[PDB]
């Protein structure tokens, strides 16, 4: 599936990611935005052979079990193409594993260089939330 800006705006904050670990909405849509485009079919295969997944791109390294990342784990414990899924819920519940993880959402390398200290609050203008 992919998203419109508004309605994923909307399933995430139903999923309870709004101010999760302090990140208001509009970081996360942001992140999604660049990390996947809206798309929950997303993959971007990794130069270390990991793969990220999903709307958020969550990474095998860590977070998902994918069967071809050597030596990774599954911090999460699912099956990484649970990431994938029209319904949000498996991504928004590893999401919130990660950003609780210490860097916060500087896990996301695109939140970092792309919408860290930006007009956030922007991708969630005039949603119906
Ligand atoms: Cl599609
Ligand atoms: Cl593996
Ligand atoms: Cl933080
Ligand atoms: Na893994």
């Amino acid at each position: 599936k992919v998203f419109g800006r508004c309605e994923l705006a909307a399933a995430m904050k139903r999923h309870g990611l709004d101010n999760y670990r302090g990140y208001s909405l509009g970081n996360w849509v942001c992140a999604a935005k660049f990390e996947s485009n809206f798309n929950t079919q997303a993959t971007n295969r990794n130069t270390d052979g990991s793969t990220d997944y999903g709307i958020l791109q969550i990474n095998s390294r860590w977070w998902c079990n994918d069967g071809r990342t050597p030596g990774s784990r599954n911090l999460c414990n699912i099956p990484c193409s649970a990431l994938l899924s029209s319904d949000i819920t498996a991504s928004v519940n590893c999401a919130k594993k990660i950003v609780s993880d210490g860097n916060g959402m500087n896990a996301w390398v695109a939140w970092r260089n792309r919408c860290k200290g930006t007009d956030v609050q922007a991708w969630i203008r005039g949603c119906r939330l």
